[PDB]
């Protein structure tokens, strides 16, 4: 039973996706999607719009399921289990939270070496609208030891 639920919410459009700059607490100073832990009471997808409306104070009509990650840390007990999710159809103007600064990229100026390593793997699969099962081994925030990556039909 050791893991814990996580969410991660892309907003996607046709021609550009939204990341936030992260500006306090893990993955400070990389560009994250907007998630974290789901909570006691909430489903997975009631967690993910809660985060996103924390983080950007964006809503959202329909959130899909587009992946599935765990992540392992050496040394943290519980593996990270986290449901992504992608929207085209957000409500509102992103705004800067305390957390994260929202901003617009181009689908062919994805700041990757401002990113988790890991986003290298399993992002591309979501820009090319596959659903994917990733896991990845970490050693701080910057080593990645061993992974796996495919693609599923059902998430
Ligand atoms: C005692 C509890 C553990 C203390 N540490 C943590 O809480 C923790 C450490 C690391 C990560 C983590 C986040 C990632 C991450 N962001 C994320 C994931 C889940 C919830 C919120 C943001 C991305 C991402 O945003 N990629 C961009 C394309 C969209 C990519 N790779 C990631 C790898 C990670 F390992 C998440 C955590 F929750």
């Amino acid at each position: 039973g050791a893991s814990r639920l996580y969410t991660l919410v892309l907003v996607l459009q046709p021609q550009r996706v939204l990341l936030g700059m992260k500006k306090r607490g893990f993955g400070a100073g990389r560009w994250n999607g907007f998630g974290g832990k789901v909570q006691e009471g909430e489903t997975i997808e009631d967690g993910a719009r809660r985060e996103l409306q924390e983080e950007s104070g964006l809503t959202v009509d329909a959130l899909h399921k587009v992946g599935q990650i765990v992540f392992e840390f050496v040394g943290e007990p519980e593996l990270m289990d986290v449901h992504v999710f992608c929207t085209d159809s957000i409500q509102g103007t992103p705004v800067e939270s305390d957390e994260m600064r929202p901003c617009w990229f181009q689908l062919d100026q994805i700041p990757f070496k401002d990113m988790w390593p890991d986003d290298s793997y399993w992002f591309p699969l979501l820009l090319q609208k596959k659903k994917f099962h990733g896991y990845f081994k970490f050693q701080g925030q910057d080593t990645i030891l061993d992974y796996t990556l495919r693609e599923v039909d059902t998430v």
